[PDB]
RNA sequence: AAUACAGAGAUCAGCAGUUCCCCUGCAUAAGGAUGAACCGUGUU
C-alpha cells in the first residue's frame, strides 16, 4: 500500500523520525497530511541517533524528513 | 511517194482499315440492392 495510506493509519502508534539534519524524533503520531507533514504528542528529539529533549508535540514539515522507522507491529494495526 | 530500220509488242501470299454482332475487361454517367458491438456543445 501506499506510504501515505499506511502513515494515516498509524495513527496513534509511536514511530521515530530521522530528519535530514540528523536529528530523531521519537513520538506518538497524532496527525498527517497529504504533504506528510507530521503532528506528534509525546516528544522526545535528540540532537543524533548517538543519544535529550521531551516536548509535549512537535510539528514537522515532510520535505525534512529522511525517513521513519514504524513499529513492526505495522502491517496488521 | 521511194527508201532505211526495228517488224508485234509479270504471278503466288500475309496483315491491318470501313460495317454490323456476341464475349470479356476498365472508365463515365445515372440508377439501384445488402453487410460492417458503440454514443463529438510543499519530494524530480
Amino acid at each position: 500500500m501506499l506510504p501515505l495510506y499506511l502513515l494515516t493509519n498509524a495513527k496513534g502508534q509511536q514511530m521515530q523520525i530521522e530528519l535530514k539534519n540528523g536529528e530523531i524524533i521519537q513520538g506518538i503520531l497524532t496527525n498527517v497530511d497529504n504533504w506528510m507533514n507530521l503532528t506528534l504528542s509525546n516528544v522526545t528529539e535528540y540532537s543524533e541517533e548517538s543519544a535529550a529533549v521531551k516536548l509535549n508535540e512537535i510539528y514537522i514539515r515532510g520535505t525534512f524528513i529522511k525517513f521513519i522507522k514504524l513499529q513492526d507491529n505495522i502491517i496488521d494495526k
